[PDB]
């Protein structure tokens, strides 16, 4: 029933849609970040994955991200190799995974990072200085993009299907696109010119659009409000997201797990009235706990609030952030289990689950 912003995606692009809101209801798509180019103490094998390490199966959403593409590095922000990431996002999506992509993109106007609060926004949108390089950033994605076609024996160009989540957390302060460091028009106007760009002039017609507030700036007695601070508009969105690492034990949290489970619930519920009214899909784009210090997180902190309440539980995946790798990174940072972890039994729980769909455990979402 929901429609995707582009009338002309491609038959397998509107049948991950389709299926995705057909699933929703009574099924939840687990996903983790970078699940397939290094966990937290191995990296080099080009067919492993933490996820799969622990559960026997692979996550059935993959994430990946973009930071760094826009300069022209042959790897990633976090050293992902971008030759080796599209070798990734076919393996996936030939087993019949569901590919998002995120943009940390660096900061144009100091060459910084993304955290690098620089204004950059009212620069880079149709009439600023530099626009030039919004284009030009946009066109290394377009690149990217055409390094994961094959092409059929009938001489047609096929593309794995891509959830698109650029320019998120855009109701922070912490990224330069962020609230503080760029108007809200302004960042509407880049929101829309992304879209326009992708979807009209360079035809990309692989892509679902997907939003992505911060739960943690959102005012709970005001949620839609804040929800749609920024927002683009109807024709812009294909997927009403959320980040929301809040409620699941943010260290800076002071709510009672009992708040905290309840906040969830309550974020999810009100993300899936918006999806409603709205007629998108909505989905839990980025959440966790890092480094899994929660007796029982998945089953208890996750799944259970999500399932108490049927409106929470129609959100159609929830995706993990990535497994650093220690040797390389000199930090703990992870918010998948690997094998030993004291809380990987309780995912092999949350796995074993009817509700939680894992790669292989999936519909074929592709027609
Ligand atoms: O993946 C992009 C970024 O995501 C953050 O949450 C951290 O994991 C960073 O170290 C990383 O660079
Ligand atoms: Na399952």
């Amino acid at each position: 029933l929901p429609a995707l912003i582009d009338t002309q995606a491609t038959a397998e692009t509107r049948a991950l849609y389709r299926n995705l809101a057909k699933l929703r209801y009574k099924h939840l798509l687990f996903g983790h970040e970078d699940s397939l180019a290094y966990g937290v103490h191995w990296e080099g094998d080009m067919d492993r994955s933490d996820v799969r390490d622990v559960t026997g199966a692979n996550p059935a959403v993959y994430g990946w991200e973009l930071g760094g593409l826009e300069l022209g590095h042959t790897a990633n922000l976090d050293a992902v190799n971008f030759e080796k990431m599209q070798h990734w996002i076919k393996a996936g999506y030939s087993r019949g995974g569901v590919i998002t992509i995120s943009w940390h993109v660096f900061n144009p106007v100091s060459g910084g990072n993304s955290w690098d609060k620089t204004p950059a926004v009212h620069e880079l949108i149709p009439g600023g200085a530099r626009h030039a390089t919004l284009k030009a950033y946009l066109d290394t994605f377009v690149a990217f993009n055409e390094g994961l076609a094959d092409v059929d024996a009938q001489g047609n160009k096929h593309y794995p299907p891509i959830i698109f989540r650029p320019w998120h957390e855009h109701n922070g302060d912490w990224f330069w696109w962020g609230k503080g460091h760029a108007s809200e028009q302004d960042y509407i106007a880049l929101w829309r010119f992304t879209v326009h760009y992708l979807r009209d002039e360079k035809k990309l017609r692989n892509l679902i659009y997907a939003y992505s507030p911060d739960r943690s700036r959102i005012d709970m007695a005001n949620f839609e409000a804040g929800y749609l601070y920024g927002y683009p508009g109807d024709a812009y969105v294909d997927i009403i997201g959320l980040d929301n690492y809040w409620d699941v034990g943010h260290e800076a949290n002071t709510a009672s797990a009992d708040e905290q489970k309840a906040a969830l619930t309550a974020s999810l519920k009100q993300l899936v009235q918006i999806a409603r009214s709205k007629g998108k899909i909505a989905a839990l784009t980025e959440t966790g706990n890092n480094r899994l210090t929660i007796d029982n997180f998945w089953t208890e902190r996750l799944l259970g609030p999500i399932s108490a309440d049927a409106d929470a539980s129609e959100i159609a995946y929830v995706m993990v952030w990535r497994n650093a790798n220690l040797a390389r990174e000199k930090s703990e940072q992870f918010f998948a289990p690997f094998p030993g972890q004291a809380t990987a039994d309780d995912f092999k729980r949350f796995y074993q689950s009817e509700v939680v769909l894992f790669e292989d455990e999936l519909p074929p979402l592709y027609r």
